[PDB]
């Protein structure tokens, strides 16, 4: 029931394809079925890929497809402290995973012939695991990400109701100023994420700057964490634009906002940290139909 | 004279070419270059699983300065062929970094752009990927009569002896193909163009293709005997923007290479590829990549 990109766990490869719908609403519809539908056939070409994907929709094209009804929390991207965080809202969100970029290339091909030429892409981004799933600063990513389906399910995938199935994405390209990054000591930089960078270790959180990466996001409410289920991956050129694509899924926006309101001052007037070597350009919110729904579509 | 590593490896799945111009003194690339092979040697030792191999070759100007003009007898900037058909951007620093492991080459990458630092302005770095079933995006595999095994394309790339032994002449020549213009183009149209048949890649017999075809234009004999080269080329691109080939030969003459695109381009018979028809080249370059044993000697 679920799209079969949410919940696969280390991929080696992605795809993200944003865009604007240029033509009519309706066209979303049987596309978006026969890229599911692609995506399933090749699942069945390539056993080995342990493929996934998702297709999922930007407020206003989604209150037309749905009619108005669930997605409770879905709204336009805004922007977070002020415009630290700026908004790219798109109406289409296309994101491939899986352990061969060959393959992804192949279904993004095949996401762009069901689409056509009612979608107009705003980006197109291919994201590689890095050595040790570092991120291109050298710090491990994913550590204390969600682990196995069943946890990740419970994160990730709303359990009842007209959107059970379904899935909050949210998506924000940040661009590393890697020379601003080796500028800084090594115990500079811990201080900055919250966490040792060899060994990765966390660095406690009464010892470490409440500015730190992990005292930004890892955030509780009566104890209880608000998590979020991350797909993130590297990507560009060395010579070129190059950081960290940011992709995450949650069963609640809530969780995703809350972060984001930390990270960007808004919560409590101090920022995050990695701002001083790294940036977002875009950012998008987007809701994952299950694929019941999808099919029901047209 | 021991060959470097890059030029002899097969069916390799990932690939960075980075090109370069020259902003310093050319005395520059002597360290920086022996820094770049030792990192190479670091980086397999480091990830043997990867089996990483790179090239460091030079254009004509930098590799006459810095051979101060011994041999190398070859070598030339890279003309216009077919009047401007095959444009000409000859630069002065190519590194050519090939694994089974993109996130190697990666790495790699940095390494290299760290060693050369800023002697060099990078006019483009290309990321290869192989595709499914090692085919071109236009749907047809490439390398099928490509040199193979380590004894056969030794003999074809690598200057057996004099004071180049170990070494080899590398072109370089990016392409961006048109698919929809492909599309358009019946299968049988296609593999006439081509030279072997879609889906199978049987080859279509010389007497049975235009002379037109790629096969007929490059596919050529001296008194029976093949100017055969290594080509080590990828798929590189995004689906939605641009794609095709960066095509990437290795040859222990230049002249091998040079015939080809005589034929390939109008010069020798007045007729050009078919494959103009939904594809064009945008770069092209000559480099002389040394033996390991010279990069020492710098
Ligand atoms: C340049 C952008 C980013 C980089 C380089 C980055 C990197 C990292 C690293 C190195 C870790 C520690 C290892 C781990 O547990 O995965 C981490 C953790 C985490 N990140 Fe980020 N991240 C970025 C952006 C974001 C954003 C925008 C959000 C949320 C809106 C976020 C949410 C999280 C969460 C929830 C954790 C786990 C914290 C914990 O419970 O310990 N990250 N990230
Ligand atoms: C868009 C650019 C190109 C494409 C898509 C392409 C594709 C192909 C394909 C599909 C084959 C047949 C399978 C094989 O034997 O590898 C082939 C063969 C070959 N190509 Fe190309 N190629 C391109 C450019 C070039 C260039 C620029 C040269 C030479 C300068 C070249 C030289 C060769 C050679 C020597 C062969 C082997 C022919 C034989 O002996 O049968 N190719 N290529
Ligand atoms: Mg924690
Ligand atoms: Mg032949």
């Amino acid at each position: 029931q679920v799209q079969s990109g949410i919940l696969p766990e280390h991929c080696r490869a992605a795809i993200w394809i944003e865009a604007n719908l240029k033509g009519d609403v309706n066209a979303l519809r049987e596309a978006s079925k026969i890229f599911v539908d692609n995506v399933a056939t090749f699942q069945a070409k390539f056993p080995d890929a342990k493929l996934g994907a998702v297709v999922a929709f930007g407020n206003n094209v989604w209150r037309q497809l749905s009619g108005g009804e669930g997605a409770d929390e879905l709204k336009d991207f805004p922007v977070y402290g002020k415009g630290l965080a700026p908004s790219t809202q798109y109406d289409l969100l296309i994101h491939i995973l899986s352990a061969r970029h060959e393959v992804n290339f192949s279904v993004a091909q095949a996401a762009l012939a069901a689409f056509g030429d009612a979608i107009d892409v705003k980006e197109e981004i291919h994201g590689f695991r890095w050595v040790e799933e570092r991120d291109l600063s050298g710090f491990v990513d994913g550590t204390e990400n969600p682990a196995g389906e069943e946890t990740r399910r419970e994160v990730a995938v709303i359990k009842d109701g007209v959107d059970a199935g379904g899935s909050y994405v949210f998506v924000q390209r940040w661009e590393h100023n890697l020379k601003q990054l080796n500028r800084m000591s090594v115990p500079d930089q811990e201080m900055m994420i919250g966490r040792t960078k060899d060994a990765n270790e966390e660095i406690d959180g009464d010892e470490r700057p409440v500015t730190s990466h992990l005292s930004r996001v890892d955030l509780k409410e009566d104890g209880k964490g608000l998590k979020i289920v991350r797909q993130s991956l590297p990507y560009g050129t060395a010579s070129g634009t190059h950081g960290l694509y940011f992709c995450a899924y949650c069963a609640r926006l809530y969780n995703i906002e809350q972060q984001l309101l930390s990270m960007f001052g808004d919560t409590d007037g101090k920022r995050d940290a990695m701002l001083r070597f790294t940036k977002p350009v875009t950012g998008g919110y987007y809701f994952a139909p299950s694929l019941e729904r999808i099919q029901a579509l047209g």
